[PDB]
């Protein structure tokens, strides 16, 4: 129904994540932690490092268990100390479970210099979990040990802000319809996108170049990353239909700035994207549409929010800052409906849309 204690839990800066507010040991140690649902490790401050306002004192702590056992994990790195403890959320269920914690004890390029976090619960599926997928992560231990149902959900809005309602849905947080994506394999929140569109016009490319390796749901991204391919192709579309106004070189690269006086932001010049999902039944699909207020960052000055990914389509904060996202773990899928909060004009909204008819679906997906 409606969990009005868990609305506007989420705090953030424009590219920095959103944080939740988070208790660790006995008695409660308050701590900010990231939300991220592209990493499955709930890990925290530990040293005192020169950018953390807090860190996890264990020595503080009555409940603390030593796992006696290490662990790294590195990015594009930490390392920490096992244990277990009591955590819960305080503006989240009343309820308070025993689960893994990564005591940072050392990290490198890590913590971000000015930032108001401390710590990253990873959201996502053992599998991906370090050092291997035998360590519980935060989620699955909560589900396990309280009656808190398999399910969780993200509204994150364009400081910044937004709403984790855990274990359930609040429909106040959304218009129109929920529409599902299965979730494919049980690691990273993995989907498959079947389609794209810009304005209207197909992308004319084959579905596997979509997904190629993965395509991911991750609240941890900033951006929306398309594949190489996929990219060029997406800004050759938008520099065409916005080819009324100058734009330098660095900006479609995500370097420099594009600026117009308070009000006067051309938003009828930028097109639409729209992403075909797989749906629940066989052949049908369904579309979700972004306007350019989502891959437009502001920074009236602005940023361009699509770049080049590594792997398969991500879909980052630039996506799902337009939609409420429903992680239904319960039936492995992933829902998406018009979120109450995104920015939109007068002219044109952001959209749910369907069913559409999609033939060899599961081709798209990689083997
Ligand atoms: C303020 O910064 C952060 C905010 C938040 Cl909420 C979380 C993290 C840590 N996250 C760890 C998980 C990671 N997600 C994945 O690995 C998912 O998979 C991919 C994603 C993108 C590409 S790529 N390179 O193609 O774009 C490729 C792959 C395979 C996102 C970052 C933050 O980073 C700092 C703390 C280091």
């Amino acid at each position: 129904g409606s969990f009005v204690e868990m609305v506007d839990n989420l705090r953030g800066k424009s590219g920095q994540g959103y944080y939740v507010e988070m208790t660790v040991g006995s008695p409660p140690q308050t701590l900010n932690i990231l939300v991220d649902t592209g990493s499955s490790n709930f890990a925290v401050g530990a040293a005192p490092h020169p950018f953390l306002h807090r860190y996890y004192q264990r020595q503080l702590s009555s409940t603390y268990r030593d796992l006696r056992k290490g662990v790294y994990v590195p990015y594009t790195k930490w390392e920490g100390e096992l244990g277990t403890d009591l955590v819960s959320i305080p503006h989240g269920p009343n309820v308070t479970v025993r689960a893994n914690i990564a005591a940072i004890t050392e990290s490198d390029k890590f913590f971000i210099n000015g930032s108001n976090w401390e710590g990253i619960l990873g959201l996502a599926y053992a599998e991906i979990a370090r050092p291997d997928d035998s360590l519980e992560p935060f989620f699955d231990s909560l589900v396990k040990q309280t009656h808190v149902p398999n399910l969780f959900s993200l509204q994150l809005c364009g400081s910044v802000g937004g709403s984790m309602i855990i274990g359930g849905i609040d429909h106040s947080l959304y218009t129109g319809s929920l529409w599902y994506t299965p979730i494919r394999r049980e690691w990273y929140y993995e989907v498959i996108i079947v389609r794209v569109e810009i304005n209207g016009q197909d992308l004319k490319m084959d579905c596997k170049e979509y997904n190629y390796d993965k395509s991911i749901v991750d609240s941890g991204t900033t951006n929306l990353r398309l594949p190489k391919k996929v990219f060029e192709a997406a800004v050759k579309s938008i520099k065409a239909a916005s080819s009324t106004e100058k734009f330098p070189d660095g900006f479609w690269l995500g370097e420099q700035l594009v600026c117009w006086q308070a009000g006067t932001t051309p938003w009828n010049i930028f097109p639409v994207i729209s992403l075909y999902l797989m749906g629940e039944v066989t052949n049908q699909s369904f579309r979700i549409t972004i306007l350019p207020q989502q891959y437009l960052r502001p920074v009236d000055c602005y940023k361009f929010a699509i770049s080049q990914s590594s792997t398969g389509t991500v879909m980052g904060a630039v996506i799902m800052e337009g939609f409420y996202v429903v992680f239904d773990r319960a039936r492995k899928r992933i829902g998406f409906a018009v979120s109450a909060c995104h920015v939109h004009d007068e002219f044109r909204t952001a959209a749910v849309e369907g069913p559409f008819v999609t033939l060899d679906m599961e081709d798209c997906g990689y083997n």
